[PDB]
């Protein structure tokens, strides 16, 4: 079997991206956030504090015929950003694109965090990453694609995310026509949990290529690119009057600029990510001051390439037997 589902941009930034999904019978279509950095499908949910719910499409189980309570089964889990979730949890069916799977953990939101309600254009996540990070207490559950993969044609999924644009994820087959050139495939380490890889280098605009190993993680949940502190200082010290503001939270530059393209290595292949990618638009509303698309990870313990890199690229999860990266230019 294969899946295909078009994902969009919830905002003129790109800030996150949704992806409609259909959970139950008959069907009950929520726009999920797919995250490659965590393992959990939950939703917003007749059983969501009703003061937490603001805008979004909710599940209600007890319209599903094929809804069933796991009992006993909670789950609770925070966010690198800060948010979080917790709830309950039900089986039912769950398909994404054409491709169905049953018996799908389905995580009901009875709490949410402030930046979910504010989102009325989220109704949940479905999380990519690895299930060994699932939360779900006492009997942790298989991902979505864990549960789907023995019945694909080929054991991966890809993301192709549009800039200020829809894009694509597929299951189970790689579009040969998403992309240009070919793929270069890297070593994923799954020992924390996350599609977990080690870039080769960087250049900032025109600039020469800087051979250095950096590790992170490829994540579609996580909407900016986290980098050394070293490395993301070579690049804003390219652009006039950038820097970096405590008060803010990062990297800002004047609006008036043109930001130069960023270039992170796969292997000996190179992604280019245009100047564009890594302008976030004005810190508040009327602001002649921007924020930057590139900040430091130093903090987070972790390098993330969030959707600013992911976009630049058609990215293969391939979740065989020694699951693996891929880049493509698109």
């Amino acid at each position: 079997s294969t899946g295909s589902a078009t994902t969009t941009p919830i905002d003129s930034l790109d800030d996150a991206y949704i992806t409609p999904v259909q959970i139950g019978t008959p069907a009950q279509t929520l726009n999920l956030d797919f995250d490659t950095g965590s393992s959990d499908l939950w939703v917003f949910s007749s059983e969501t504090t009703a003061s937490e719910v603001d805008g979004q499409t909710i599940y209600t189980p007890s319209k599903s015929t094929t809804a069933k309570l796991l009992s006993g089964a909670t789950w609770s889990i925070s966010y690198g950003d800060g948010s979080s979730s917790s709830g309950d949890v039900y089986t039912d069916t769950v398909s994404v694109g054409g491709l169905t799977v049953t018996g799908q953990a389905v995580e009901s939101a009875k709490k949410v965090s402030s930046s979910f309600t504010e989102d009325s254009t989220i109704d949940g996540l479905l999380g990519l990453a690895f299930s060994t990070l699932n939360t779900v207490s006492p009997t942790q559950q298989k991902t979505f694609f864990d549960n789907a993969k023995a019945s694909l044609d080929s054991p991966v999924f890809t993301a192709d995310l549009g800039y200020h644009a829809p894009g694509t994820y597929n299951f189970g087959f790689i579009d040969t026509t998403a992309y240009t050139g070919s793929i270069t495939y890297t070593a994923v380490s799954t020992k924390q949990g996350f599609w977990e890889w080690t870039s080769t280098g960087y250049a900032v605009g025109s600039g020469t290529f800087k051979s250095t190993s950096i590790d992170g993680i490829a994540d579609t949940g996580t909407t900016l690119l986290y980098l050394p502190a070293t490395v993301v200082s070579a690049y804003w010290a390219q652009v006039s009057g950038a820097k970096s503001s405590s008060s803010v939270g990062g990297y800002v530059f004047p609006c008036s600029a043109t930001l130069p393209s960023f270039t992170f290595g796969v292997g000996s292949a190179r992604i280019v990510i245009p100047g564009d990618y890594i302008d976030f638009g004005p810190i508040s509303t009327g602001s002649s001051s921007c924020f930057g698309g590139i900040q430091s990870s130093a903090g987070i313990g972790i390098n993330i390439f969030g959707d600013v890199a992911l976009k630049a690229a058609f990215v293969v999860f391939n979740g065989a037997t020694t699951p693996t990266l891929g880049f493509a230019s698109k």
